[PDB]
């Protein structure tokens, strides 16, 4: 089977609807995919959906021969390591707990796939809450809804397709938990500090008028720090500190799903570590290659819990071993290479560049925004914004479209700053031509 | 990190419950695992919970130097197949079509995790109803409910917790649908053709009862073709047969859950075709390394259903390429080495084997039963039952429990005739002890 026929094998099979070109496994590398049908090399701020973190077959991981070694002896074989261990799966376990870990969130699970992750931690609390209000007078049988925010996605699975609101044909005839969803007050361009206030008191009346109507019924409030696919919405510290205090009032349980934010692409390990709240889960994924939750804080109250009885949370296979392998050697570059700090300030570079778009194209480049390597910017309307993808693809720059009207930007944690203007030299070029 | 402290390590972080041996990786091979602590090979009969075809390190994928190139390849990055395509994941797909596919059931769709694999299937089924329930001048609201047998497992996710029904504890104070629940009609010891016929004629009236009390809003019926974790329950063709039947009177899709039963393990690629009943639409896991549907049928009688339209399935990955690759080259073993035909012959040679267990024990071994490799049989009491599995485990035996008081054995498709008689030899050295 050759490059040329990959798209009509596949199609008489499934719905072919990816992009026009075959990925060449081998000659792909860093920032560049190459089409392996005509060689050419395509500039990525798009890293498979946001989920990789050094791009193509980086040097660290290509150039290791001890690596290579560990790395097929996980390939050839998918151990269940729910229950069979092994030395390459605590060699990762400790891995991830030094470069990701916090102190406060011990338990960690792992699995296969972002909407479980999110799903595991949505369990946790359920548990959690029924157990909770157990102890303390109120019937077990409460604790079953999750209160969540519009344009939230968080995955396609059987209660996640209950959370994610974005595009209607994510969620359309699917049966749905009727669960309680307030207004997200996202930044917007030209609201200050009062109107801002505002924005987010009205959320948290929501919130609150949520808690108070389903009594002892809310297990736990789910976010994004930073609401990716629903088009690049970034909230003030102000709201999640309100929201982690309305939480406490509750006895609700606060999770983050940084499935997208995670692992250095804003600049920490995680959002939330900027926003200065504490939460008691952490679903995380795409990055990290295997998916899964970290828990503590307020968990560790209910003594049986999730993460302390057996057989309460499982999977086949808990999690991918080849996933484990790459991820923790993944991990060993981003701690050994400071890769943090190099989304800190190429994340500044990249942010710097999209106001001097905004400046010299003012009512077409609209809402510069970002939080390290995570930045976009809005069209005027839906129909520029896919004509300014198009045009892009044609000057084989690969971006991901988001939301109505948004352009997000998706680089490894290892762009240099020339890359970054490249992708800026063709955003330029292809503007004056969807005007 | 060294084998003896893997424990240690990982205790820090998970709940330690599985096996107490460290899986060496490299020296494992065919039906045995090889302990890293001391050295010991334990005797394999359960393959990562079923979901290993030919046992660890198989040497077709070890020799073979082209694939593990491939292999590498692969492994070194991870790809989103939903939008990026390959040569890799293109020879997967052409070679799973023609070792395991059915004409009949075309559209494959791919997905990380055996529950996630249900759930599309699940998910395949409602837009399904809604949309022929529209077309057909019916509230398109409705088609929501699935309709499932007792004693089933399905997964642990969203939607799968509404349908697994075995132990209290995968289940108990999540949120579920209140889905109908027929009982199951399984083959049990002493039950002759009108007997097993009045039993069936009972499950079969309670679905007709289901489907009559929730006008059109059925939208399928899921089984397993035979119980792997419910305690390997077997149907009768006649069942599956009317279940069918029932099916199409009632404008529902069939769903055969065939994550356990699939890949060969029954004698042929799956255990439907041994049935003789046409389902539309096919949930594969485990021994595929990649899970997913398989659909048709019925299906195509709605032109924009899921296959067909967009963005309505999804997942980040389409599955890990990693397994993709490995999977395929499993699939030429299993077609070239003619491993489905070994698996009717030295399935045989098993149950053959359990029967003169019972025989000669008939109090204490009971209810010897199989499909090709996927045997089981039963004790008096769960005690019984746990310390059988203890005693196996000090004579390095590895089996699995189910439901109540079965002991199942998974052996891989490549299992030898010396290989049961070893595992035969154990259980008969462990029964007087137990007794
Ligand atoms: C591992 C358990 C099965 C379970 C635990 C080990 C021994 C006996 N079983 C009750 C279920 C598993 C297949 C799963 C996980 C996530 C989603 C769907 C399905
Ligand atoms: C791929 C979509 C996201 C979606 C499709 C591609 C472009 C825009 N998006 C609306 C969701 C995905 C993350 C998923 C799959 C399975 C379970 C959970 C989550
Ligand atoms: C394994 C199993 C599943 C769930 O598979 P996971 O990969 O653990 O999510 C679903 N159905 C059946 C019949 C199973 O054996
Ligand atoms: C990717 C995504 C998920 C779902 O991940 P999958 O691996 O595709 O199932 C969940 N939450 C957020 C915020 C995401 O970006």
């Amino acid at each position: 089977t050759t490059p040329d026929r990959v798209h009509e094998v596949l199609g008489r099979s499934m719905l072919v609807d990816g992009l026009d070109i075959v990925l060449d496994l081998t000659r792909s590398g860093g920032s560049y995919l190459v089409d392996a049908i005509t060689g050419r090399r395509y500039l990525d701020m798009f890293t498979f959906v946001a989920s990789s973190a050094l791009g193509m077959n980086p040097p660290a991981l290509v150039d290791d021969r001890e690596f290579h070694a560990e790395l097929m002896q996980a390939a050839l074989n998918k151990p269940s390591n729910s229950d069979v261990y092994s030395v390459a799966m605590a060699r990762f376990v400790e891995t991830f707990a030094r470069v990701l870990g916090d102190p406060a969130l011990p338990h960690l699970f792992f699995v296969e796939g972002g909407a479980l992750a999110v799903e595991n931690a949505l369990k946790a609390a359920f548990d959690w809450k029924s157990r909770h209000n157990q102890a303390h007078g109120i019937d077990p049988a409460l604790g079953t809804q999750v209160l969540h925010l519009r344009g939230a996605f968080h995955g396609r699975s059987g209660y996640t397709l209950s959370l994610t609101n974005t595009k209607p044909t994510i969620t359309a005839r699917f049966p749905k938990f009727d669960w309680p969803r307030i207004d997200a007050p996202y930044m917007r361009p030209g609201l200050d500090e009062p109107a801002m206030a505002a924005l987010e008191a009205e959320a948290l009346r929501q919130a609150r008028a949520a808690f108070e109507t389903r009594p002892h019924d809310i297990a736990c409030f789910v976010a994004e720090p930073i609401q990716g696919e629903g088009g690049d919405r970034h909230f003030r510290p102000e709201f999640f500190a309100a929201m982690r205090e309305l939480c406490d009032e509750f006895d609700a349980l606060l999770i983050f799903d940084e499935v997208q934010t995670g692992c250095g692409l804003t600049g920490t390990a995680w959002a939330y570590q900027q926003l200065d709240v504490a939460p008691d889960i952490v679903a995380f994924g795409k990055k990290t290659q295997v998916c899964g939750v970290m828990a503590g804080r307020r968990v560790d109250e209910v003594a049986d819990n999730v993460f302390a009885v057996p057989s309460r949370l499982n999977s086949t296979w808990g999690g991918n071993l080849t996933d484990m392998v790459r991820a923790r050697r993944i991990l060993e570059v981003i701690e050994a290479e400071g890769l943090f700090e190099r989304a800190v300030q190429h994340g500044k570079y990249l942010r710097a560049r999209l106001d001097e778009l905004a400046a010299d194209f003012p009512a077409v480049v609209l809402d510069p925004r970002g939080r390290g390597l995570m930045c976009a910017f809005s069209l005027p309307t839906t129909a520029d914004r896919d004509e300014l993808i198009r045009q892009l693809w044609q000057r084989a720059v690969i971006v991901l479209p988001a939301g109505a009207d948004t352009v997000r930007f998706r680089p490894p944690l290892t762009v240099s700053t020339a890359e970054i203007d490249a992708a800026i030299a063709a955003v330029r070029s292809a503007l004056p031509v969807v005007t």
